[PDB]
């Protein structure tokens, strides 16, 4: 049970300010030699929330696979003696382990979702104790993402892994101490209902030795909603609905009384239905048409490392653009992100961190498990990772009205049996513990519509698709008509809303051609705009999301070119010339509908 | 009296959390409709800190002029009732009015530089009160940096200036609210003294309380204690960096107050051709800087300070220059706490009106340009830089301007009380002013009123443009040329070539990385040739955004970094030299 720091009965310090002490451990003796004890020697100071990787300009940091020791002292503060403290890590990318003064607190596995632990008894109010965190950043076949350790003959470990982006680890995002009543609310679960537009309710379920009632306040603040039960209700209500282009929100406020104190809880609410019905996916009873990004946490210096201005810059790009969707692409990302959306009414795809679960998207001329699903490779440890991968996401995400569809996993190989012996039970798992969302697996392209294995196990279709890139290279017509075939086929063969979750060719910015051949902004305004009149001529298709709205950092290799450059955007967010293309179709276009060509 | 705020007694929330609401105010109503009093509606999210125009990719709003609202709400924590609590701003760049519920608790004019108040009688602990921030990015002749307002024909500002670098603006810093004892110290200040294996540590810990001060040490094991004033001996260097830490315990029987402050014991001092740390002959090296990166504009930024940091250690740079303004306390922190040597500098640039681009008060010192308030408000700089960066070991030198315009007659009248009263201001630090090129050895009117003289010379580029051999002739005749008329040591504070990355040529032409690199070593030979010269800065570190124009390819592009901070060529070659030379003694 957790919900994101809010205030007034609780309030936080937070430690993401600032500079920690950083070390390395090339022999891994930190863990003998009980590093959390003293004041770490060897210590640099390093930025907090932020990727470790690229903070020293140095490769062999970069490069560096094994455990890293992150060390604060901070000043607890003392208006704190009678409330309950917690401890809060946002992300630790890959696994972190905590101690507190001498006393290991916590641990988590999984980058990407927060992990906190009470610590009252084991801090003195008034007075300063000593944070150390030993981080890991190491994958192998039983971590969300997975991946494989090579140790050379010198003991130097190195990390190989199957997904394209580059494998940063580190306190990526907020680390803060926060205090709420010994009376305080858990957990909240939100449900809308709503029929013709003027006329349902919020469902809702809430849990800590609280007495509880509920006021659904207004934008406004004026109350129009009231219950009471710890098993919660159905506030029947006539509203205004939480929309794409506006994304309006209730403010449903939990008031957890114990006889003595007393804590609340403030929770955003979008009333707002979600839906697939044949081929169609319904926000409040109507056919949304998604256009954007499949996005990335990735920027200069910090790695994947949240920063406000970065958020505030690229959502400004984003509705400049007229992207009125995204996926969180590849992990889950900062909740800061999702909180934007709601806000803003932005439509979101959640992602799991379930990439690389194939191994068949290789660079070429190189010793893998030669099963993926197995013993070996993917196996039934694998499987309950991932059931706690999906676990998480969803308990950190399931009240945001933004959050429009789960994603499972990212491009699997689905050819093998054992693809469906793997996923089919994750597909129910999700099912039970979301009803009210559809489910989606993001599709590769060599599991075309006749041998793929799993996707009627999920309610929506997204394709990532790179005809005239990867094959029928600088082929337009070809690839149009590939294209356009398999599109066809997938529709007649599932019946499914088709999200095109996937396209996108590399680009170096400021190459241009007279001919259209690729790596110039010429071919990447050509190959989207055939893409496009492919789209607007199947029914069944709903979305589009261009592969990357920047250019990323990827590990080294023969097929990227300082990083992987499908970008609409460079790093630094300027613009190639396919932004303004983009710009013209997404702003031409009545919102949320799909182009009528 | 200004210092940081720490937390033993005394506690910090930042709302540094960034996002506020914010809003311009095009038709200039928010202070007669008084917005303050409401939510600012209308309004879109912004980061802070972090300058406002880049972060919005909208030039409209990047090229604004005028005042923008800043607006946030906080709950002041309710284990706050009886402390004195303060509401701080690190800096707002140029000006900035706060209302704390309506009471308008402060102002401050000069962007670089932080301002505090006591927010207790307005607040009450428990509950969220209303924070409004109304800041102006605006310059006339009686502002730091000095600037010229016009209005065309329709009412719109455009705002013109004359120094190099971008107009950015917002809060750029760090805002936090901090709680301290009723009986609280308000002010340190603290000189150290070294001879040629001992010496002395002057206090004056101006504060309601009695005092007692603890010297501990890295160990924080005692080594010097007394009970306002002493004087200290004992039994701080550039290459390590150590320092001691006084503890001040401002006493009271009804309450307590503790300021832990760091302090480094090192002495500097000039003469002859020579700048000497702790009686040393130093050799600096480094680079003129700028606060300036991508889509935050001059906002400080934790992770581009550890990387920034990383590269200069790299490249083998001892020292640095705060360019043209005071740069984050944290700057300082980091290079006192690592050693670095810093000339630390005021926001005083454009007090000249010679070298624009081609295709105004025509006499600069009178009273339509640089007049008297101008040298009040100078004044007042320059003192704020002295109270907030006083007792900072890492500042080896103080900067009262950079590059005036010295030939106009009446530069020696402005600038006389301003030399001779920062003297004043601080006699434990010398004093420079950096002067332009074309003000060379007989023209120059002021160059003694400082105890070194910072040259930045670009001969080779502006002028004599690709003729290498020919500019190296120039160099060295009026590098010699200077050394005969003063005799005072010399620091070359900037040096550079534009340099566009990816550019390179099989001759050796301007904008290139060969030449980038051509030109720095026909440079660096022609310092290891004049004994009096004891700095070196490359102009600067990293590629800065300036204004539009002819001159500027999207900026300024004679970093050695990018503005990604990629390294051009040039970057190893200077490695080479600062890392072939023995630790601060020159070839
Ligand atoms: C032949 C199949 C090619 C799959 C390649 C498509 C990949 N999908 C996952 C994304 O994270 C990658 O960046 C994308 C790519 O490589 O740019
Ligand atoms: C004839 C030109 C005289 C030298 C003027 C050179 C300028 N000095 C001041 C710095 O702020 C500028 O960045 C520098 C430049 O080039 O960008």
């Amino acid at each position: 049970h957790m919900l994101r720091p809010v205030e007034t009965p609780t309030r936080e310090i937070k430690k993401l300010d600032g500079l920690w002490a950083f070390s390395l451990d090339r022999e891994n003796c930190g863990i003998d030699q009980r590093w959390w004890e003293s004041a770490l020697q060897e210590s640099r100071a390093i930025a907090v929330p932020g990727s470790f990787n690229d903070q020293f300009a140095d490769a062999d940091i970069r490069n560096y696979a094994g455990n890293v020791w992150y060390q604060r002292e901070v000043f607890i503060p003392k208006g704190w003696a009678g409330q309950r403290i917690v401890l809060r890590f946002d992300a630790v990318t890959h696994y972190g382990k905590v101690w507190v003064n001498n006393q290991e607190v916590m641990e988590h596995q999984g980058g990407y979702t927060p992990f906190e632990a009470d610590v009252t008894p084991y801090v003195i109010a008034g007075k300063s104790v000593r944070i150390t965190v030993c981080v890991n950043n190491e994958l192998n076949w039983q971590t969300i993402p997975p991946g494989m350790v090579i140790t050379d003959e010198n003991g130097k470990k190195k990390q190989s892994y199957f997904h394209d982006f580059f494998n940063y680890a580190g306190i990526h995002r907020s680390v803060m101490l926060y205090t709420t009543p010994n009376t305080w609310v858990d957990d909240i679960t939100v449900v809308t209902h709503v029929a013709q537009d003027c006329n349902h309710a919020s469902v809702d379920w809430q849990v800590a030795n609280g007495d509880v009632s509920v006021e659904l306040r207004d934008a406004d603040q004026q109350v129009v909603a009231t219950g009471q039960g710890t098993s919660g209700t159905l506030q029947v209500v006539n509203p205004h609905l939480w929309q794409p282009g506006e994304g309006y929100l209730y403010e449903l406020c939990v008031t957890a009384k114990s006889q003595t104190e007393c804590d609340i809880y403030p929770l955003r609410v979008g009333i707002r239905s979600v839906a697939v019905k044949g081929e169609q996916f319904l926000i409040n009873h109507k056919p949304f048409y998604f256009t954007g990004f499949g996005r990335h946490e990735d920027a200069d210096l910090r790695g994947k490392g949240f920063d406000n201005v970065l958020m505030v810059h690229d959502h400004a790009l984003m509705d400049w653009i007229g992207a009125n969707s995204y996926r969180t692409s590849h992990y889950p990302y900062a909740e800061e992100m999702l909180d934007w959306a709601d806000e803003h009414g932005i439509v979101v795809i959640d992602e799991t961190a379930a990439v690389g679960f194939n191994l068949s998207l290789g660079i070429g001329f190189e010793n893998k498990p030669k099963e993926l699903y197995s013993e070996e490779a993917v196996n039934g440890e694998t499987q309950q990772a991932h059931l706690q991968a999906i676990k998480e996401l969803i308990a950190r995400d399931k009240n945001h009205p933004s959050v429009v569809m789960w994603s499972i996993a990212n491009e699997p190989d689905t050819r093998p049996q054992g693809a469906r012996e793997y996923f089919a039970p994750l597909a129910e798992a999700t099912r039970k513990l979301d009803p009210t969302r559809p489910i989606t697996c993001v599709n590769v392209m060599f599991c075309d519509a006749h041998t793929d294995t799993i996707s009627d196990l999920f309610d929506v279709l997204c394709l990532n698709r790179y005809y005239g890139w990867y094959v029928q290279s600088g082929d337009l017509e070809t690839a149009e008509k590939v294209l356009e075939k398999e599109l066809l086929a997938w529709q007649e063969k599932l019946h499914q809303p088709i999200i095109i979750t996937e396209y996108g060719v590399d680009t170096l910015a400021g190459l241009h051609s007279m001919y259209t051949d690729m790596w110039s902004e010429e071919y990447q305004c050509a190959w989207l705009d055939m893409y496009h009149r492919v789209f607007d001529r199947v029914s069944a298709v709903v979305g589009e999301q261009v592969w990357n709205f920047a250019d990323f950092a990827t590990s080294q290799g023969i097929l990227r070119v300082g990083g992987n450059k499908k970008g609409i955007f460079t790093r630094d967010r300027k613009p190639k010339s396919a932004a303004f293309l983009l710009q013209k179709r997404w702003t031409g276009m009545n919102f949320g509908e799909k182009p009528q060509q």
